[PDB]
């Protein structure tokens, strides 16, 4: 429950800084609370047709599910009235240290440690069985929609496709989710963010996701086609290995559910969890340019 | 003004808007002329596959029915931040045709408007198709109208694709609707056969758009509706209202297999397009549109 008519003017409430992205529909700002000073994520989203309804659904889920420590808090919306075309800010809590890609992307040899891919993995899923029990699939996880705050805290973004007109980024898809002469109405189950928790996985230790090389268009024609996804180095542990084939089941059927795969040895056996915390925290600090 | 460029837009163009893939209108330095500039963060790995892009540019001149592209130019920033890329084309006041079709009582357009218009977008592309280029997104948010009902194909260096190689939104399918059957990858098709007349399905969807508001399976998830458009016949026009000649038409432009779909010459001969006895009045109908919305 949430009405359009009672949503205030962000006018000395919420003001925007610079701009941080953008998601599903809409950019993204850092924003500041006026009072306090208190960064906060503003997403700018114009309410029109057939997105009032979309923009209107985003809000009830951010609202009801981001009561998780791995999913970025709900603080209010509001709405800056224009000639009678509005829009709409969606105000969340700000993660400072950006993107797991930003991340990535920002590493000597575009990899991570895999100790850091077991503590960010594990937090991914942590916010995705809180989001499971409570019959909600996130549809969207890929690096961009998994972000660190200043202290190293993992925080899942965007419920802007979660169960507009525009189809995004096809390399985190499950095979499920493409629509194909056997598969013809997709079958969205929530075992298809676990796929994308695998992907999200090889990005963390490649810098980017299988098939990237390729044209997002024929990505997604071999998504349903290719075996599962593998990673291409033969550095990785053992249970590395195991976790990426977890996730990367083709078909979905025979595919572990969340809380299977949160008793992986990979994401269950964490020893150097406080150090990896301490360590990634300083890798935040090191960005400074 | 140089189109092999990558020159810093100072002293040549500037913002007369906010600052901050979003449009804003700008201005020519020296002239005061109006402009409409495409602003995108680039990355320096970004910034060598425009160099390369922009050895893969073709050559065409101005066209009354192409909003004139002007160039690319980069906006400095500190060594070691995002730089961002500047695509300038001629500005059109008036907006776009959806914005035309949005601002119609019960979202259709007269059918000697929809004949008009897709005459003036066939034209602008067999200009483009003579130079051996390829628009790649006709669809009716890209074709725009100017204060005086000049009818205008969006043009930000149509053939090199910059606004749709770099960017975040670079890696997206983007919006299904204006698709031809051949761009779609599928079981017979495992690889997007681009090609000029993929363009003239696009006209085709536009000129349904015009007619009802929004392009075939608007009510279909966009996942569902690229599945369904290589999969589906024809569309077709729901309204049996239509003249004989506007059936025919978007017949015509929506032949399934491309090998099959008339050319852009051929298509501008077609009795829809070819016979407009109403055209002065047409200009006239829409002229009073956009002064009537002008307030
Ligand atoms: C909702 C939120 C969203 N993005 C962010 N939400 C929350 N915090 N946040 C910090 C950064 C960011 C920090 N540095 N660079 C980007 C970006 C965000 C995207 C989509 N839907
Ligand atoms: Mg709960
Ligand atoms: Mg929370």
């Amino acid at each position: 429950d949430i009405d359009l008519s009672s949503l205030r003017d962000p006018a000395g409430i919420f003001e925007l800084v610079e701009v941080v992205g953008n998601g599903t529909y809409g950019q993204v700002y850092k924003g500041r609370h006026v009072k306090t000073g208190q960064l906060a994520a503003i997403k700018v989203m114009d309410v029109t047709e057939d997105e009032e309804e979309e923009i209107k659904l985003e809000i009830n889920m951010l609202k009801k599910y981001s009561h998780h420590r791995n999913i970025a808090t709900y603080y209010g919306a509001f709405i800056k009235k224009s000639p009678p075309d509005d829009q709409l800010w969606l105000v969340m809590e700000f993660c400072g240290a950006g993107s797991i890609t930003d991340l990535v992307k920002n590493t000597k040899g575009n990899t991570l440690k895999e100790d850091w891919i077991a503590y960010i993995s594990r937090e991914i899923l942590r916010g995705l069985a809180h989001l499971h029990i409570h019959h909600v699939i996130h549809r969207d996880i890929k690096g961009q929609n998994v972000l660190l705050t200043e202290n190293a805290e993992v925080k899942l973004v965007d419920f802007g496709v979660s169960a507009n007109t525009f189809i995004g980024t096809p390399y985190w898809m499950a095979p499920e989710v493409i629509a194909c002469d056997e598969n013809p109405d997709a079958t969205y189950d929530y075992r298809s963010d676990l796929w994308s928790c695998g992907i999200t996985a090889i990005e963390m230790a490649e810098g980017a996701p299988p098939l990237c090389d390729m044209h997002p268009m024929r990505a997604l024609f071999l998504i349903p086609r290719n075996p599962p996804p593998r990673l291409k180095s033969k550095k990785w542990s053992k249970k590395f290995f195991s976790f990426i084939e977890g996730c990367l089941v083709k078909n979905y059927m025979q595919r572990p559910s969340t809380e299977q795969l949160l008793k992986h040895p990979f994401i269950r056996d964490q020893p150097n969890e406080r150090q990896v915390r301490i360590q990634l925290k300083d890798h935040i600090d090191r960005t400074r340019k």
